[PDB]
């Protein structure tokens, strides 16, 4: 948060003394002129005073602060793409990736609407080949609650360090036939399927 | 004795700002329909890509949603204005920001582009009578199957 | 929340005096210079003053 500020002051005084002095004292001498000489002096005084001053003041100043929260430094923001290396295609392709900095995890975001790709071919990505990547923005379930970091881990960003991207898991669809000719892929989830069909079979890539 | 008699007068100015959400975006965008067929309930995502980076990637929610689209003509219709897209969150509550890199750059030559992604509608069927519904009838359920069975002429 | 600040400031007074002063004064003396001397003094005085 930068601020920065401007002033300007005006200023008028008015002073206006009065002094009053008394002086008393006592001057002897004594030296010989020819052949003697003696003298006593006695003084008495009193002064009266009046005085007016007037001032004038200008004065100018200028602020710049900065603050910043130390547990909330810096929002964080990544741009992803989905690949689809296998044989079927997979729809509201849900993805969870880790967000890793030097060897901790900052946050584990699951895809929310923003980030959900309806349609994924197999050999094809999400977004398309001739289109940008996607925004990986916010944290929440709603795509109000952005990627905070803290201090430490921005200072340590102003660096070599980098933030990697793992997907630990993607949710999906698959599309059936219903009691008619229409195909349906809101219940049909993916997920039911991995462990079954990985406990079964070899791996070729 | 002195009496000193003051006057004074002083007027401050000031701005703030903060660096990660220094200002707030506002796109206004019409959907075109080029196909053979109506999409209802059409929701479209977008990129909006700012020098070589997504800023944010939006999916319409209720404000940004058009009802009836049907071939060869647009949503808002011809002679209407175009819709806003003003928020980034399910509600409509939440505005798209951009920190203060993105808006010295957008002070200057950069403009911000425009990319969808995907689009999201239904279909409708119909019943004996003429009865129709669009409520689990999803074209993302056959736009891959169209597109694997087709060739594609413009 | 860690804050920080920096100010500059620049000013310039200006000052305009007047002052009256007024003054009375007695003096004796007394002397045996040789024989005998004594005066008495009267004095008086008005400073005016600008700065």
């Amino acid at each position: 948060h930068a601020s920065s500020d401007q002033g300007k002051t005006v200023s008028r005084a008015t002073t206006n003394s009065k002094t009053d002095a008394n002086t008393v004292g006592v001057s002897i001498s004594a030296g010989y002129q020819n052949g003697f000489t003696g003298n006593i002096t006695t003084s008495y005084s009193h002064t009266t005073d009046n005085s007016t001053a007037v001032q004038d003041s200008n004065g100018e100043s200028w602020n710049t602060g900065l603050s910043i929260n130390k547990g909330e430094s810096a929002y964080i923001n990544a741009n992803v793409r989905y690949y689809n290396t296998g044989t079927a295609p997979m729809y509201k392709v849900t993805p969870t990736t880790n967000l890793v900095l030097d060897g901790e995890t900052l946050a584990t975001i699951k895809a929310q609407d923003n980030q959900i790709g309806n349609n994924l071919s197999p050999n094809e990505t999400y977004p398309k080949k001739g289109l940008s990547p996607l925004a990986l923005n916010t944290m929440d379930q709603f795509n109000a609650r952005l990627i905070p970091i803290n201090y430490d881990q921005l200072k340590k960003l102003d660096s070599g360090k980098q933030i990697k991207l793992e997907t630990t898991q993607v949710s999906g669809n698959y599309g059936t036939k219903n009691s008619q000719g229409q195909i349906i892929t809101e219940g049909n989830s993916w997920s039911n399927y991995i462990s079954q069909i990985d406990s079964v079979s070899a791996s070729i890539i």
